[PDB]
């Protein structure tokens, strides 16, 4: 007698995942959504270099500390990259005033070019090649940072210096200036003629009057003596305005400098890579639609959502063992090569497999649904996590810390359990498909066969390989073979 | 061939909405839980108007900027509403000491009234009436801001002024006042005898000097001299103290203030509606019990959650085609009207609709519960966001930024798929329900019935329609008619 | 004549659950995992006590406030204990700068040592035992701090200190010091010879002046004078200069600093309990593997989430009313007692019950294990959650503020969501075992038993008790009983 079986795919794989209810469970095709891989280069961001201070500090870099030792100036960078504590950074020491502030806002730059604001020429009572020191050596020769002008006394007279300079260009000007704390009485009357002196610096917003500190320091790359710098960005058609009668560190040059996006600096000493990323961590870039990963937290640009995780897999294909599946249908077919869900027929033409096309297709098409919906719903806009906050920030620094790790935490457990839970409900559906396979086919036969108890049909009649695949393709006439499955549903013993 | 089915209702909706695994499924009913809706207006905030300060900023507001309003009698308020650049804030340039947490101090104020504290008769050996600016004009001509005092020099002599007063009120006090640095000093000995001078200020916290720096600075309304002024809260029974011989911005009128709570400065052209609401936007107030919106980030009040989405449809109704629902029951019954689950008779009498009355209010319960569950399980509280960091912030605006977009990712995206969700498990617990509904069915009549295998019965008997609706309220006697069936069943094979 | 029926197991438990469907359903087991409890103590966290300050503040504590005990007893602590006011704190009324952030770096030190290191005979030159005020009382007598010394003139003359200490220790080193700023020239004088007077401070990174600010101010503690006090961390082989004609409150003891983590200030008046803890709330420890906790915000530790909630009970057994569970079998079995679902049979040899022990045993361990992955799923890191932002920080705080608030939205939506959304799926798995059970039954036993529409066969031959258990392991031979029972079923019908 010919009989029809109702089966689901089986094969080789070995991959597992967890269920809300199940650990380890083996099926035949799963999908990690978490990202790990990275590239372990520094990229280009969206078609931008980054700035990269190989060997300076942003704040050498910018004074022109004659120490550092390469400065081929780029006109945009998308971020910065610093390593860990460069070695050349203030030669002579002292300070850079709202240092991180200035360093967050040259993060991203949409243009940046050095132009001369001030010459030397500008101070013909002024000594203006002797503010020299021995802390900021250029090829074995004492010197100065080059940006700025260390104006020293001439003919042992320091004249009250009043100087303006009107913003000409259309663009905004950083520009940077300094006071020196000398150490003694005897050093201040030796480099300026004054004993009691002061900077003042105005614009239309500013209005800051410096006096030096002439007191007992600690010694600092061979110096007691301090240099505390300041910034401002002066707006087109605005004039900054400079009178002193000593310790002016005069600007000499300044940057006009265009701003548009915002970004951070990053600690780096990964190398650059000819590459372009849309999302980069200090370890390399990543290139992914994944809406997890846990690579780095300190990452720049549209990254997916940093968890702590290992693996992040969901289960597409079926519970696989290289009520249904596994349950009155007593186990999977390796012999079914072809598709998720379909039949096993036997008549005296032959034996074969065959998959249902249009059930395995609407799974398949419900299971990538379901992935490409995890993945595609995730909201994912550009970010920049560094850590920009000084030695006396720690509270705001701590408040940071919180954000992110609640952020990660909230993360975390969202996405293992939504895994655990549509992994189950995936496992599921396969049984609730297979299940209405067979009761489509119960359907199409009725007592033209008879239930054999484990997802087979027997027929009460001969079942030609037409009849096979018309029960396959919904096609089955019951009607016709009624009398056939009739004569011999009576003549059964027994 | 009489014939009992089981079916659905259906109607002519068009509604749509997703699942985890199913896209653009159209239903017969559905709810957006997504706010998109405001009324275009500024409103009160539960019960409390605004302070709208019309092209005034809190700075020229406060201080008495004389093109600012004088006759603004708002006593209590609860949030202010600036315009995104106002135009009368500090007429004479300079600056207001620690403005941004000022505003944020003086966002929802419980009381707020002006008095007079130190009156111009306090002031016998000094001018009181000259200063005055073109800087700052009152009807083109010049003038001065009216709650604070520009003492002259009198008969070319400028006493050390020693002044106090003690908060006699029951309230805090609000007292403001500045310090002037002129240009040079020719203004410094024309405006006040004395070349250098000073402002000391001393409450019980308050521990102030200010002395003037008289540099060059650009032109600003007209004026290279600047203004700076501070503010304090002086708590009742302690005594302010002023002492100075120049420069001295002197207060004339404070402020007493109520303070039971915060808020935030709303930026927004929009204008007032004489309106309600427990929810305030730039663009329009929110009047929602929803859990989401997509109106605006900017709110004040108890607003539902903020996501990036444009809608969050969830189905309540059923699959509707204008293993159950278009598995075996070919399709929806539009003759049936009166409930979600039911039957479909046909014999010599005629034939009908009936619905299975308990489990169609057992689903109607669910659902309505499953709605109300996704709704009233989330927590509203009060907050009020705004923009009130200053230029030299952008590290703590790029953290409250980074939490700001955090949070619309985690909502946008458990919102986004707690719908997907909650909707697929809806529709199978409709599929569920009309196979429970074909087997109840199925085990009251057991073998005094047949299967026809497409949603429908054949009875083994004819059964009234007093037996139907036995078969129906749940008593059908099988004992009862089970050999008039079993006698007719042994009769149609056929 | 002889049956066997499917059933489930019941009790007669009165707990209940609610489902994103159904409200208020009892089940037979049912299980709390938000923490509640708290042992109403503060404990050492992760064995290391608290350094707790009775009465005094951080400043009172670190200057030595004569009422303050040197707190030198602890050596190492994992977070400071404060009252909500100290009663003693500066006693000498001013400022102690950056105080908050030197509580923050205070929160949790690793050692912790007060030394010696200027002692009084450093001073032969000024008097050292004069510095005494009401304000600083010690057994009623007048007093001062006992760590920092107020030099006063002496034999009417106060000649110019110059002192340096290195930092010899090979740990950090916290100091402090201090100005006096007095109340006229007369007690300038008075105090200190000199009338115009200046404190320097400098180190590698330190560069301070200080004048005093000699001016008329409110009584606070019986004085106008007020003290400003500031703090350095001096590194190891770094070395700390001072200079100063007058007013110069000069420190005498400093503090050996390891840090290794970092905490905050908890304020509580609840006593220290010997106990060791996790997670510290200012009311009580909590010693929970729970995810979720509704004690307090401001914890320390490793804690669950912070919700918003009364209970969050998840069911873990059966629905209990003392589609299968009331779909065609009736109701639960409270005879059955070793299992969750299972058999009642009856042939000549007798009733009984009997646990299907399969299905129970996965469906047990499927349910601890989903527990077990809502708990273990948790990501618990260290937190600590203070209010560190003083008076003129309130922007901050609330960013502060809704950061924590968004994490309590967040938080509390999700864990309500998903016990409502799992006690749902746990009920419907319950049912489907139920029915999966019952289908094993009935495709074993096929025509060689009557279904009975409640749950029970109906068997058409004799069935003894091996043939019951063999029903019930789910090898029931049914070509043994087939013949028997066809004829028997052509007997009864009939
Ligand atoms: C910095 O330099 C610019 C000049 O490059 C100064 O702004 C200039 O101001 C003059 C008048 O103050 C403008 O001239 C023209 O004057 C007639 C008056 O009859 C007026 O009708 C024109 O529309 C225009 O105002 C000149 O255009 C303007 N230049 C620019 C580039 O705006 C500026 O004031 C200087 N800043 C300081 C602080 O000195
Ligand atoms: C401000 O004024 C009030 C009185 O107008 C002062 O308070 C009084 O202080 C004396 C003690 O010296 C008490 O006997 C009175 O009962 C107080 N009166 C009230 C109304 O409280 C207060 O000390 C003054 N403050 C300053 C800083 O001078
Ligand atoms: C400050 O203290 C440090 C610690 O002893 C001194 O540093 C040592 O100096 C001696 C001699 O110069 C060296 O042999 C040691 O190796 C140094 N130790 C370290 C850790 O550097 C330092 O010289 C002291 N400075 C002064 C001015 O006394
Ligand atoms: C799951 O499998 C891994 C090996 O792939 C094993 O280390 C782990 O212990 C297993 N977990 C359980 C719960 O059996
Ligand atoms: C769903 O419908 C919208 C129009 O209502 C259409 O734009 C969209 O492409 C549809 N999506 C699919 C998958 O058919
Ligand atoms: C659930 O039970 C509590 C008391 O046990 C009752 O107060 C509450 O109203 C009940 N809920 C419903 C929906 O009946």
């Amino acid at each position: 007698s010919d009989q029809i079986c109702i089966g689901y795919h089986a094969n080789n794989s070995t991959e597992q995942v967890d269920t809300i209810m199940e650990k380890n469970v083996t099926v035949t095709h799963a999908q990690d959504i978490l990202e790990k891989t990275h590239n372990g280069k520094l990229c280009d961001l969206n078609g931008v270099k980054p700035l990269i201070l190989k060997d300076c500090s942003v704040a050498g870099w910018l004074l022109g500390n004659p120490m550092c030792d390469e400065f081929i100036r780029v006109p945009e960078w998308s971020y910065i990259v610093e390593r860990a504590n460069p070695a050349n950074d203030l030669c002579y020491p002292g300070n850079l005033n709202d240092y991180e502030e200035l360093k967050h806002l040259l993060s991203r730059i949409n243009h940046f070019e050095k132009i001369l604001i001030i010459p030397k020429s500008s101070w013909p009572d002024h000594e203006t090649s002797l503010g020299v020191s021995a802390a900021c050596p250029y090829q074995g020769t004492p010197s100065f940072f080059r940006n700025v002008v260390w104006l020293i006394k001439k003919n042992d007279a320091y004249p009250t210096i009043k100087i303006s300079y009107n913003n000409t260009n259309r663009e905004d000007l950083l520009i940077l200036w300094g006071i020196h704390h000398s150490n003694n009485a005897a050093e201040q009357t030796n480099l300026y003629k004054n004993p009691t002196t002061y900077v003042s610096v105005g614009t239309s917003t500013l209005n800051q009057r410096l006096v030096p500190k002439i007191a007992t320091r600690s010694q600092v790359n061979g110096q007691r003596g301090r240099m505390d710098f300041f910034w401002t960005i002066l707006k087109p058609n605005d004039a900054i305005h400079f009178e002193s009668n000593g310790n002016f560190i005069a600007p000499e040059y300044a940057y006009k400098i265009v701003k548009k996006g915002d970004s951070t600096i990053m600690k780096s000493e990964v190398e650059y890579g000819h590459c372009n990323t849309k999302c980069q961590t200090p370890i390399g870039a990543i290139n992914s639609s994944m809406p997890f990963h846990n690579i780095h937290p300190l990452t720049i640009g549209e990254c997916p959502k940093y968890v702590k995780s290992n693996k992040l897999v969901l289960a597409t294909g079926l519970r696989n063992s290289p009520g249904a599946i596994a349950g009155f249908i007593e186990g999977g077919w390796q012999g079914m090569v072809d598709g998720w869900y379909g039949y096993h027929h036997s008549n005296e033409q032959g034996s074969g497999y065959a998959a249902d096309k249009e059930s395995t297709q609407k799974a398949i098409d419900g299971v990538t649904n379901k992935v490409n919906s995890i993945i595609d719903k995730m909201n994912t806009q550009f970010e920049a996590v560094g850590r920009e906050f000084n030695n006396l920030e720690r509270r705001i620094e701590n408040l940071n810390k919180k954000m992110e790790d609640g952020f990660l935490d909230v993360w975390t457990y969202n996405a293992e359990l939504l895994v655990l839970m549509e992994n189950e409900r995936t496992l599921d559906f396969h049984d609730s498909n297979v299940k209405n396979l067979y009761d489509k086919v119960r359907l199409q036969l009725r007592d033209n066969a008879k239930e054999l108890g484990n997802g087979c049909f027997e027929f009460y009649h001969k079942c030609d390989n037409e009849c096979m695949e018309s029960v396959r393709n919904g096609t089955y006439d019951y009607p016709q073979y009624s009398e056939e499955a009739r004569l011999k549903r009576e003549e059964i013993s027994g």
